[PDB]
């Protein structure tokens, strides 16, 4: 009882958060591209962040109506996926933003900040790597993968 | 009792994150529209952004109020509907305004982006037809729905006050 | 119990959501006036929705501290036709903005628009009746008057 | 049990939507003021709708501490009152806006739109009144009432230091 | 049960709303100032706002993890404190704004509104000092302090 | 059960505040950089600002499908990190942009706000050095927790499939 509760007041707190920051995210950026006026990465960049974000919502359009199990963990990743896709977009859009805004000012201070970008895109990018992998896949293949995954840096931390 | 308690919570959740996210879209949008002050196509877009989010918040003022199942349905149907049209409208409205801003500047970057939201564009349609599909078939059932809820209504109100004698 | 307990809640959802979107949408218009910046149509409209919006805020002010049922149901109904007097003036006032920022440019998209607006209006004006309707008189003869409206219908799907 | 429950989850979204809606018009007046940059009027509003405001939010900062009936009233209202002078100096904001926005444009406009606001604000003014009313009779009343609730507290805190020997 | 209930279903609305107004105050003021670029005050405050209201929310990162009682009222109090500063530095902000919107357009105005502010900033310095005095010192003494502040105040309203 | 109760509804008010005010402040940044267009300072600030927030975000996206509790606290760890990291960001942020909009215009106020910063600076780098602290410590403790979870996990399906004959 106490489990099927929690589960629930998680899709409802998952609902509540994702809805209030993709809108809050896809708003903003469209703002901020309207208010400045690698080019076409910018296009790109700023319409892929509030189409994948317009799909996450469009999944909590479609959560509430709806074994049972399976078809939720999908649905469930497919959401998680679409949102991850929108904070990394988010990301890039900044960088794509320092980028135009320093252009034809300062290049190194763009390049720069582009540049520390990378590291936690990595983070990023290995996230999003397991949210796709879990997608077209069963959870066992992947609940191994990621065993095999961390056991493998269980090796690194001990010989330092 | 868990059931109707969780399908009761899924309403309550649906009506707060309908309204911000709707109000937010349309708000962000109109602002977007006056900020930069095939055309056609923007004007008849932002409005028709902010006049089916608009319709959303008002099927959020009216299911609070509320045989009974079939008419919730088919309302709960109707917003997720408007909501919908609204998500893809406000897609639009970012491949029109990079139309828009980069119009004179590079044809290359607008194209592509429009472009690129093709395939995502078709998982919104396809899912606003069957919505569409649902409301289209329904008009018969529920309109009747709802004449035997209001009626089963003014027959409570009769009862009701056949005892106040 | 679970009667009483919904009612209460759907008057708590609905406080919350009135006041996070009445307070939004007249905040974004305010400022999508001064950003800019038939014209008296403009400045009583947007002078009009906010003024409808803080209505409904304060009806929320005072639900709060309050046979009872029939005060309720008069409130209740001014707080949701104070509402949609605000979406609709929402709408009438992108309408108008469409106009202004058209004006000089292309009289064919803000006509355009304007005129697509038309059949949603009508839906609109249309509760907009029912609502003010319900404010006047009391509950059964809106009640009938419902039923006779919905009737009428009945014949028209048949026939087709 | 269902009616103090009912009461503080009243307070508590009372709480919630206070804050959000306070702080939004706040935050919304005050860009809408720098953007477009009868003057004294404009600063004197803004200036006032802020300060109200902010107001307003604190007494939610402090209610969340809190015989204790007669205080909480007392508070409640007074929050009740900041927040409806928000809620007018909102109104008479964007009034004073479409008069500056029109001002050597059209006067027509403006006029027509700061006059079709009387009626509302007739109703604003009344319930503005019963507020004011409300604390200027009972500043008597509560005060006593604080120090009363203060005095029990001080004498809890003494019982409670009694028994640690 | 009822009053555990009732003070964590306090901490967690105050949590939820001292974060929605702090986020929103301020990046309201940050978009101020961009917006229009006695100057040494309107940066000291920007900065002095943004820097306070910063400090609430890392108290909400902190409150969530954590005898117990006095240390979770020096807390809360640091928060109340903190939260308070910013909604004085957010009138100060913009009344400076007034100030420098008005300051070669109009004096009159712009010192009018300043000086309305006053009243208000007197009860807002008088809460200011009880919660820094509850920060440096005992419930106790505090408490006797209130209580003479208040009983000095019984003697005013009689008299008239 | 009150215990387990609260942690939950802590983790449940943790997640909605996180990410409001994580997606507010990026958006507002993102807009104040654009609004006014050592600037390798503003760049990398605004970008680092974005991208912290961001993590956090993610983190909320993460802990809501979650031995458990060693893995439960360093996942939370990491979102604390990177929510302080974010307010100090925000913070460096709008002293850039002080430094930024009174560059040409007047030293002495830039300077005198950037000062002031200081004291208050050193709790928030204070608490990211504790913060800091427990995550490269519990890099070993963790990812070992996160195996044995995991591999809890892999074996409650071969359980749970050892019985489906
Ligand atoms: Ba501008
Ligand atoms: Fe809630
Ligand atoms: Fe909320
Ligand atoms: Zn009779
Ligand atoms: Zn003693
Ligand atoms: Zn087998």
């Amino acid at each position: 009882t106490y489990l099927s509760w929690r589960k629930l007041q998680l899709s409802r707190a998952k609902l509540k958060a994702s809805s209030k920051t993709s809108a809050l995210l896809s708003g903003f950026a469209m703002v901020a591209m309207v208010e400045v006026q690698m080019l076409i990465a910018f296009a790109i960049c700023t319409t892929l962040l509030v189409a994948v974000h317009m799909l996450a919502l469009m999944i909590s359009t479609c959560i509430l109506p709806n074994p049972h199990e399976r078809l939720h963990w999908y649905i469930e990743t497919a959401w998680a996926f679409s949102t991850l896709l929108g904070l990394i977009l988010f990301l890039l859009e900044i960088a794509i933003l320092c980028w135009v805004k320093f252009y034809d000012l300062s290049r190194r201070a763009a390049w720069s900040a582009t540049v520390v970008l990378i590291p936690v895109m990595i983070i990023f990018m290995a996230f999003a790597i397991h949210f796709y992998r879990s997608l077209v896949s069963h959870k066992y293949e992947v609940t191994v993968s990621g065993i095999r995954e961390l056991e493998m840096l269980k090796e690194q931390m001990e010989q330092d």
